């Protein structure tokens, strides 16, 4: 394949190399991040343009580094626009990755598809692009390459890549997840084809807190079942309380309101009373955590408000919501307040 | 000061002396559970009624003990009810604990408060009575008595008792919530009062899963801030994503379709590239138990069917559906939809 490449961000070299000493802590070199992206795009034979309006963002050798590779530095973001089939953004958080959609939504070609790799879920950039997805632009995909580690470093091995939602929703045509699993394909990293309304937990940096997470549902879940002989579905509702209203907690309070409705001490106590099974590593190392909290947070814990909060149970109510005012106007609903929450 | 008490469940003496090996393992001496919070509560001057169909869930010497402490056992749930001022379901079950709830609820008498003590949630509780104590029995109260460990055992040094919601939603009145306070605190234990609608997720044994979720978050937080320079409100909708996502995973496919959706071994590479400071000890224990998996739950996440699921932004949610029809019938919606979780 020779395809057109569109990498917007060339990434923030003075995090990586200054101050996260990536060349010495993880090993590569510089430059790293979505300058990098487009290098390993560029070498493996695509026709690659990087767009990238700040110029000091990187050291004049690393910049040379780039364009030795044969990719195209542009500093206007529409430019790049019109250039590419795919679209990848290596953004700053926040404003930037949103802003910068919305700049190249009505200018990049028929058929086009636009990435996001580390900062927002595909299904929010999708929301917020739908006004001109739903109708002008019905042609253009949303899909992700989520690197799982910076781009540059040995630890980068494969990309995660957003497809067909766990409920049905196809964000990009089969054609334009293809691209995608092939641009990384050819740049010799593994791809993963995930649904796009989990990609973004398995593979961006919240991934630590999905993986510690996940091993305390199944510490309690072995508990459950091979010591206290629960039933199943009982473990389950309590997996489900517990996980639904720290994130509930945490939308509305922030982290420190939520851990002031929780409560560590207490809640130490209790889960204390569950160091049962041989080697329960990971509660031993969360009551040794929460037992040591930082003396700031602590204080900042103390200061937090704990705002209402209301109980859910989210899936059963989305269900409900769609029985109820019809599919169209649920799904209207559940765009517009996860667009309030995840882009606004 | 000297109440009328009644308590429902003598506890599984089985599950405390040899499944659990409380004796060894923690201390004290049986029965432990339902029947020795009756024993303490008469210990302490209160008048106590023992409801428990079942004689043969403990031996004749055990039953000895409760007796000995003036505890009057009956088999009549009926019977208790008419008896006590407080009622204290010992229901660490399924849904007898609704059961009960529902016999003895047209038979308490006035003013009396219902409170159950592991497991279901006291804003369940009051969803499954709702109709009643909207209509014929506005004068009963709900709240909860979650023991901080197996009652009985030296660990048990205090409770947590439910009481106004987060949303300032009053399942009962200051002065039955004070009554079992005061209940709580016999035999010399603390008692303190949390939101009901957060109370089981700190005290219960779910209390593993959020300890455990709580230090990954905490983790996360500390290397985002302090080590990353991540922007905070990125690190909390990550977070939410990640704790909404594992939620919602859990209600429509359980814990084997969620942990099929996640796939620990994607998780495990992505995880390991935040081993980013000095001390992650949850991080360090997490990775090692997603790559030894249980053999016989691998088998069973590779047969597992993952579900339609939908991402969802859920307390902005919960606002969004108010908006559009209005506080009662959202508030509807949401009661239904949690009793056919949490109840069915």
């Amino acid at each position: 394949d020779n395809m057109k490449v569109s990498v917007y961000g060339a990434g923030n070299q003075n995090l990586y190399i200054n101050k996260l000493n990536l060349p010495e802590k993880f090993g590569g070199e510089p430059p790293y991040g979505g300058s990098r992206m487009a290098i390993e795009f560029a070498e493996a034979g695509h026709d690659v343009v990087l767009a990238e309006p700040n110029k000091n963002i990187m050291s004049d050798d690393l910049w040379k580094k780039v364009e030795d590779a044969g990719v195209k530095v542009v500093s206007d973001d529409v430019e790049a626009a019109k250039h590419g089939e795919i679209h990848v953004l290596f953004t700053p958080f926040g404003k930037a990755t949103f802003r910068i959609a919305k700049t190249i939504i009505e200018h990049v070609p028929e058929n086009a598809v636009i990435c996001n790799t580390c900062t927002v879920s595909p299904v929010v950039l999708y929301y917020s692009l739908e006004p001109i997805l739903r109708t002008k632009r019905k042609d253009v995909g949303i899909s992700s390459m989520h690197p799982a580690a910076v781009p540059g470093t040995p630890q980068h091995g494969h990309y995660v890549i957003g497809g067909k939602t766990t409920d049905g929703k196809e964000l990009a045509t089969e054609e334009q997840i293809k691209k995608a699993v092939e641009l990384a394909k050819s740049a010799g990293k593994e791809a993963y084809v995930v649904p796009a309304d989990v990609s973004s937990v398995v593979a961006d940096m919240g991934s630590l807190v999905t993986a510690v997470a996940l091993s305390g549902v199944l510490d309690y879940y072995t508990v459950g079942r091979k010591i206290i002989n629960a039933p199943k579905k009982m473990i389950e509702q309590q997996v489900i309380m517990t996980l639904q209203t720290m994130a509930s907690l945490v939308e509305t309070s922030g982290i420190e309101g939520m851990v002031k409705a929780l409560n560590p001490e207490l809640l130490i106590r209790s889960a204390s009373s569950m160091k049962l099974l041989d080697r329960q590593k990971d509660l031993d190392a969360a009551l040794e955590i929460l037992q040591n909290l930082d003396e700031t947070l602590k204080a900042e814990v103390e200061k937090a408000e704990i705002k209402p909060t209301t109980l859910v149970a989210a899936q059963s109510l989305v269900k409900e919501i769609k029985t109820l005012i019809g599919g169209a106007a649920a799904e209207g609903a559940i765009k517009r307040s996860a667009r309030k929450l995840f882009e606004h």
